[PDB]
């Protein structure tokens, strides 16, 4: 039991499996606010203290790779990383070009707020992707 | 041939009896069972079967995806058949518990959705991020 940081929200988007390891770093992403893999490093090694820095390295990699961060040079030399964007509009993707093609529908959102009530719960977030092909 | 023993059968599992007593066990079950019930269940049909062969073939289930193991809200381990099709999850941001659920309304919408674009809905994957009330 963890309570969900805005990043570990991303990685569960992605379908990423959410390690031990990958938590506490996404849990340090989520309460810094620029850090380069020293920053982060020392501060995951301060919830667990056998975090490597290859990890922390290769974990942050990995989220820019799916981009769950965006990682920038702001002058002084070091890779440093944010949240990388995210989109308002839900997505379908047309699975045979793997084109997207964005949607709204307030009637959906409503539908998932309803849900959320339903099992006594108030919505901060939702993903929905839908995969098609052509009619 | 229960619905767990011909997930088995596809991905080219071995079978004997006493996985299928397990894998019947499984199908069978109304609740969602945790170990101890499968267990208990499984050597009232087989007493042959040992606590070690319970544990062992629900985990061998578990590295193949024909079983998922879950908390339902009871912090205990349950187990459920692999759906045909992928539930719908909604998370509690405060315990990162997942809370399955279908939802034929949502479904009804997002195939619309899919036809007003000039496409046939061929899956979806919907994450609902939640606080408690």
């Amino acid at each position: 039991g963890h309570m969900v940081s805005r990043i570990e929200q991303r990685c569960i988007d992605k379908g990423m499996k959410m390690t031990d390891q990958r938590r506490v770093i996404a849990q340090v992403l989520s309460d810094s606010a620029h850090p380069d893999v020293e920053e982060v490093y020392r501060r995951a090694t301060a919830k667990d203290p056998r975090i490597s820095i290859a990890t922390v390295y290769r974990t942050v990699r990995l989220f820019e790779e799916e981009s769950i961060l965006e990682r920038h040079d702001f002058g002084d030399g070091r890779a440093r990383y944010e949240e990388a964007p995210s989109e308002h509009h839900d997505h379908l993707i047309d699975v045979n070009s793997a084109r997207v093609i964005e949607f709204t529908s307030p009637e959906i959102e409503a539908l998932q707020r309803e849900i959320a009530r339903k099992h006594g719960f108030r919505l901060v977030g939702h993903r929905l992707e839908l995969y098609g092909v052509p009619l």
